[PDB]
């Protein structure tokens, strides 16, 4: 029971009881939190409570040290002192923002600013105490015992009484029984087991409550400076096509960390890649939170990095399909691509952490445990999505309070921002340029003339809490008969009830803004199903619009992005 505290990393053998995680506190610190909060156990070898027989007296408040034990009030000693006095409370070695992260309950948008605004140690305190606090909610949900099989593709569901059931997207990963992770989407439903196996009538599903670590590294490390280029050794013969990103390299080397803001299509995986043709001797590690992420490194790696420095790691619990054409598991080779969570412990010249809007402060301390680099790499941008955050119900998340990453990029801007975007057609970069960029964000292509705006409500029902609108559903069948090159367009909505709607009704292949982050198609369908927070947010209508490299047709039901949109409006 010997560690430092918290707050001022004063060694201690006080923890704080009440906590989830048990922090130690010194004896400073840990009266002003018992003090302040409704959280009064406190631990040691022996925990701070009446020592006197069958008394349930567990406030460090009302304790008090008998010679070497403790007593309440009723059972102290003549001589006694208070274990709470003077400031402090008793123990060996003899705060606002930690009471606030210690007693939340993860569900505001106030909790998350003060886990991303407070001081580094209270940043992995906050970050272990939410994922912590995430987990324990898991265990509220209803178990699912399969009533029936219909197909090889769906089933329908029985459902626990009393306790709630959690909302069937490819968010909420259920584990099967443990015959593989399984996934739900919308009395008839459609199963998706990970592992292909016969489905047992009788067997059930559980969402995934996985332990949660204790953090120790930094989410950032600290930032140093330098007057040459350091531990990196650079070409003076670089390939044309990479020339642009030269003085962006340079200045990778020149300092520990580096931030790159890329809005969509303005060359992020193309400058990770060239990073390593640029420092051709420097190992590489490339990290994303999700598979999608990694696999798109390595879909640029594939084209101009040697095949046989490159592996893919993937953790024997074999999730998702992943890239299949670098030799697997070999932690060794030069470049190695590998989600966070399947990160081995091991060193590199660069380590590259792309799709940072994603991370979490957990993610960001996380790489800093698992990887010691001379240079670190964070490649996003703060204008896109953040990852879900399952507890939070009350207010809305501002892009720099995403993690500490994203936070810089926001507050003293990036290190480096990429300009130009070269997938979307003029329409689309002129309307985020203004939406999301300050007017920076410049195109590349010409306006294509196939950029179309519908100002259409529709009508709104509910699948549960998950939306659907038909009217407008059908609005775009009849645009696609007018328009038959269209039959190729991705369908892409907020919401997975108004997909699987979509699906049937138009044949098209169905993306929520979410899933389509990273991903580009010639040409989009966005309905925006409803007008809520969720269908209105600013960076889910920019990656929502960006996707298309051709035309795009946006079916609104908000007037001030149907505004906003600088697309030829449609009739009808
Ligand atoms: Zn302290
Ligand atoms: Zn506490
Ligand atoms: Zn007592």
């Amino acid at each position: 029971a010997v560690g430092a505290c918290v707050l001022c990393n004063s060694q201690t053998s006080l923890r704080c009881g009440a906590c989830i995680r048990r922090p130690f506190l010194c004896c400073k610190c840990c009266y002003d939190h018992v003090i302040s909060t409704s959280h009064k156990l406190v631990l040691s070898v022996n925990p701070y409570v009446c020592n006197a027989p069958g008394c349930d007296v567990t406030d460090v408040t009302q304790l008090y040290l008998g010679g070497m034990s403790y007593y309440c009030k009723s059972h102290k000693p003549p001589i006694s002192f208070p274990l709470c006095a003077n400031g402090q409370v008793f123990g060996l070695y003899k705060v606002t923002d930690f009471n606030a992260i210690a007693t939340c309950d993860w569900t505001n948008a106030g909790d998350y600013i003060l886990a991303n605004t407070c001081t580094e140690r209270l940043k992995l305190f906050a970050a272990e105490t939410l994922k912590a606090t995430e987990e324990t909610f898991k265990l509220s949900y209803g178990i699912a015992t399969v009533r029936e099989v219909l197909s090889d593709r769906e089933l329908h569901l029985s459902w626990e009484v009393g306790k709630p059931r959690p909302p069937l997207n490819r968010n909420y990963v259920f584990t099967g029984y443990q015959i593989g992770e399984y996934t739900f989407e919308k009395d008839a439903v459609v199963y998706r087991g990970t592992t292909t196996y016969k489905l047992n009538v009788g067997d059930y599903f559980v969402l995934t409550s996985h332990t949660v670590m204790p953090l120790s590294a930094p989410t950032l490390v600290p930032q140093e400076h330098y007057v040459r280029i350091t531990g990196l050794y650079p070409t003076l013969n670089i390939s044309d096509e990479f020339s642009s990103n030269v003085a962006n390299y340079q200045k990778v080397g020149m300092q520990k960390y580096s931030t790159l803001q890329g809005p969509p299509g303005t060359g992020k995986s193309h400058f990770a890649i060239g990073l390593a043709l640029y420092y051709p001797s420097a190992r590489i590690v490339y990290t994303a939170c999700s598979h999608a992420a990694v696999d798109a490194l390595c879909e640029k790696a594939l084209k101009y990095l040697p095949i046989d420095k490159c592996s893919r790691i993937i953790p024997a619990r074999a999730r998702v399909e992943c890239f299949d054409k670098f030799k697997v598991n070999s932690t060794l080779e030069q470049y190695v691509f590998c989600t966070v969570n399947a990160l081995p412990e091991t060193t590199a010249d660069i380590v590259v952490f792309d799709e940072i809007s994603m991370a979490t402060n957990y993610d960001l301390s996380v790489v800093n445990a698992r990887l010691r680099a001379k240079h670190y790499v964070y490649i996003g941008d703060p204008a896109q999505l953040p990852a879900p955050r399952t507890l939070l119900t009350k207010g809305t998340l501002e892009p720099e309070y995403f993690n500490s990453v994203c936070r810089l990029m926001k507050t003293i801007g990036p290190d480096m921002f990429l300009g130009t975007c070269r997938r979307c057609p003029a329409e689309i970069v002129d309307t985020v340029s203004a939406l999301v960029y300050d007017n920076k964000l410049k195109a590349h292509k010409d306006k294509s003339a196939q950029c179309f705006k519908m100002f259409y409500k529709g009508v709104i029902t509910h699948d549960v809490s998950s939306a659907i609108n038909r009217p407008q559903i059908g609005v775009v069948r009849e645009f696609l008969t007018r328009n038959p090159a269209w039959r190729k367009a991705v369908f892409i909505s907020p919401y997975n009830s108004q997909n699987a709607v979509a699906s049937k009704i138009l044949g098209l292949p169905t993306q929520t803004v979410d899933s389509s982050q990273g991903s580009e198609y010639d040409y989009v369908i966005f309905t925006q199903t409803t007008e809520t927070a969720h269908s209105c947010n600013v960076n889910r209508f920019n990656v929502a619009i960006t996707r298309a490299k051709v035309g795009i047709l946006c079916i609104m039901s908000d007037r001030d992005l149907y505004d906003k949109l600088q697309f030829t409006s449609l009739e009808i």
